[PDB]
């Protein structure tokens, strides 16, 4: 659908909020500390300082407040009070809050202790890719290129592109349309018109694209058990590109970009 400047707003807010999640929780993802603390510390954070509240919570019975994935999990993750982070670790933290009805959807991931060569490089381009689609981001430009795009990205720095979870529109709902994929698929045909809101989350492999989904029917891990990084921002199609609603201070890409001259 497309948002009123009203429903934009909202967004500008419940996108900030989500964001200042990440920028919170930050300090504390260190060896030692499990990932059911830090599931409390965000929820706590949203209810009792944002006064917001978190979308994961119950959506098809999701049991916890954020996702949390480690190294080889590719998406969400559940918190675990005996789930203790050690060097090395990469993880991803993603935060859904909603405020005023509109939904703020973004992840980040956290390198544990000391860095492995391979996690930085990988979480690198993860990051790269999703910025690569960002300045992509105009009306007129289809999904479908964008999708193409990243992969094409991807690929070319030695890494996969997970295909079964994607990107999705947003906004009163955790998710509507459109399907925003991270690789160029047939099926794909959506022109960018402003007004449009959605959110762009690659989950890239250092191995192969295979995923498996555990009993618990959330936890995704890589089939070949590489390690698997992501990053997602919310934006707003602008007139001439794009408005990141989820910008954070270690962010290296401006909230706006324009197309104009
Ligand atoms: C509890 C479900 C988690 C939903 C995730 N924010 P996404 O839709 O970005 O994978
Ligand atoms: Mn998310
Ligand atoms: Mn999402
Ligand atoms: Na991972």
């Amino acid at each position: 659908s497309i948002k009123t400047p009203e429903d934009i707003e909202k967004m500008r807010v419940a996108g900030r909020l989500a964001a200042e999640v990440l920028e919170m929780i930050e300090p504390y993802v260190k060896p030692g500390v499990s990932t059911g603390e830090l599931d409390r510390i965000c929820n706590d954070y949203i209810v009792n300082e944002q006064h917001a509240v978190s979308a994961c919570l119950g959506y098809h019975g999701y049991p916890k407040s954020v996702c949390i994935s480690i190294n080889e999990v590719v998406c969400h993750g559940i918190p675990d009070d005996a789930k203790l982070l050690k060097d090395g670790d990469i993880v991803n933290i993603d935060v859904t809050v909603i405020k005023d009805g509109f939904h703020g959807d973004t992840s980040k991931m956290f390198i544990v202790g000391k860095p492995t060569i391979m996690g930085e490089r990988l979480c690198r381009i993860t990051q790269e890719s999703l910025y690569l689609a960002l300045r992509m981001v105009k009306p007129g430009i289809n999904l479908r290129e964008i999708g193409a795009a990243i992969q094409k990205f991807v690929e070319a720095e030695g890494f996969s592109v997970v295909r079964e979870y994607c990107g999705h529109g947003i906004g009163r709902g955790f998710h509507e349309e459109p399907q925003v994929l991270h690789y160029d698929s047939r099926e794909t045909n959506v022109v960018l018109k402003p007004g449009m809101t959605f959110t762009i989350e690659p989950m890239v492999n250092a191995g192969k694209k295979e995923i498996r989904t555990m009993k618990d029917g959330w936890t995704v891990k890589t089939k070949d058990r590489s390690l698997s990084a992501q990053y997602e921002h919310t934006i707003v199609v602008t007139d001439n590109g794009c408005e990141i609603l989820t910008l954070r201070k270690d962010d290296t890409i401006p909230a706006i970009i324009s197309h104009d001259e």
